């Protein structure tokens, strides 16, 4: 009816007492016992004309608080998961016999919480509809075991697994999978774990590489005829960085004299009626090839 | 792992005994508890200090045969249904804890049993489909309950109840029915009790009244012309009895001189080609009337 808890390595107080001391009624022993379920083992006897007795495994751990006809507490010291049980405290005495009283101890264990990301290199890639593991999450030795979640804004699958070791420990893994895709990359990954109303949470950053995504900028509205010195300039978005930039026009020729230093396009000095026309930057990058666009007026 | 059963008011032994006594380990007080599945009652409690104590109950029932550091053993005398339960011998020691043993105590009791009939008199009749009670088996506040037959070779249907009693003892009844006929009459029917190996008897005639069936003897397949002195004897089942034969032919007119002595019918001496004719004999009883035939060979060679 009654319920103790603590975690390993600490010390839980035990109480038990003697209800109604009579003047008849003559305490003969105190004594402690375990029950692991079905069974009893001795734990800590004091007896008033013997002195106390403590029980291996309880050698240096066990000590009665305050011993006496009508006291029995006793604490337990430096607790291990093999203490879990019921505990008996059962003062025996004449002529009328035997009174007990019984507690539940449970041993608690923090759990060791960590994340950690594939070996594997994110890769996004067009007509892969596969779902790649990208990180994992494990709360490890726990007990009672703790709650593993993800929070990130990602979209991806997480499969949950428990381990419900021997000595009654368990371990909680997570597994988090996704098709890896540009908008991923960068993104963050947290995985969370409450154990006993503590909110653990541990991120990663996702390392995805992709294919170029290219835009051409430094066009405006309004280009003269005759208007100096202007640019463009050929911002390629990709992972790794791209490599190679390459420059044409929708209609074959780059109109000489038009300058191209890589992933810049300069226009010297005099702008004509000609140099009408699409422009197209071509990036490349250990994943991709790929191009961008703009429509050129001049007025 | 070990249980004792006794009869309800005799005595059982509860063994317990300290195995290995040990100069190091001192028994300090031998207690006997009952656990009844959840709580815990102290019974006798033996300390080598202060003596013997027998909480109450059963203050004048259990004994410590003798009582001493390493013998725990009682006797539990005239035994009570209460009785049963678990029973822990437990030994409280220094400096090595308690030790205990357990044993099951089972308490029976020995049912009371027997049968007994309708107080109804039972009368056959034609077009009574209906099963009637007509004896009740029973074995009352047995325990464990015993188990309840019928041995006879009439053909009726049991029907079997238990009641279970508060005090754990269990009362069997049985309702033996039939459709009372002449058959069933002076048929026996005894209830049979099982229990604890014993096997109890108890049985019954049945009594059942019925209308009178009519047979007719004394007809021999030869009857001469000029026979001497033939009888016909009409032998009429019936429960009571039957009081009453009348006679009379199927043509109405009994040829005379045939002469109507009560369910004997006396052809004096010469016989002839007249006396040929069916002959039916008339019998009343309480229940009934009905009546039976003989058609009637008279010629020369036998
Ligand atoms: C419960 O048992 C597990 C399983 O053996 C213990 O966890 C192991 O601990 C040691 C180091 O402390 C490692 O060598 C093992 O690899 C650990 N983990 C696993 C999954 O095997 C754990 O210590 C026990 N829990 C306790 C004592 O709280
Ligand atoms: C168990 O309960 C029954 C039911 O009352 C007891 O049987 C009755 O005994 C008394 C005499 O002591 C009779 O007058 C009753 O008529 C009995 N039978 C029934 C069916 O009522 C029986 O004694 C109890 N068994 C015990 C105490 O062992």
């Amino acid at each position: 009816n009654d319920s103790m808890y603590g975690f390993i390595g600490t010390d839980v107080v035990l109480h038990c007492s003697f209800a109604n001391p009579l003047p008849s009624v003559k305490i003969t022993q105190v004594t402690w016992q375990k029950s692991t379920n079905g069974s009893k083992q001795n734990v800590a006897i004091y007896n008033p004309s013997m002195g106390v007795s403590v029980l291996a495994p309880y050698r240096e751990r066990v000590e009665f608080l305050r011993p006496s006809f009508t006291d029995g507490t006793i604490r337990l010291s430096r607790l291990e998961l093999e203490d879990e049980g019921v505990y008996i405290c059962e003062f025996a005495t004449f002529p009328t016999g035997n009174r007990e009283s019984q507690l539940n101890l449970t041993v608690m264990a923090k759990p060791t919480n960590w994340i950690e990301g594939t070996q594997a290199v994110l890769r996004a890639k067009k007509g892969q509809d596969d779902k790649v593991l990208v990180a994992t999450c494990t709360s490890a030795n726990g007990k009672p075991p703790s709650v593993v979640s993800w929070e990130t804004r990602l979209k991806g699958e997480a499969e949950y697994q428990e381990i419900r070791n021997p000595n009654g420990t368990v371990t909680v893994i997570s597994r988090y999978r996704l098709v890896p895709s540009r908008e991923a990359h960068q993104q963050s990954l947290a995985c969370i774990v409450n154990y006993h109303m503590d909110r653990f949470k541990e991120s990663l950053t996702l390392n995805v590489q992709y294919e170029p995504e290219v835009t051409i900028e430094g066009f405006d509205g309004n280009w003269y005829l005759q208007r100096m010195d202007v640019k463009l300039t050929c911002k390629a978005d990709a992972n790794p960085p791209a490599t190679e930039y390459h420059w044409t026009t929708l209609n074959g020729s780059l109109p000489k004299g038009v300058e191209a230093q890589n992933r810049t396009l300069f226009f010297k000095g005099p702008i004509n009626y000609s140099l009408a026309g699409t422009y197209i930057c071509e990036a490349t990058n250990p994943i991709g090839t790929r191009s961008g666009q703009v429509e050129v007026n001049i007025t």
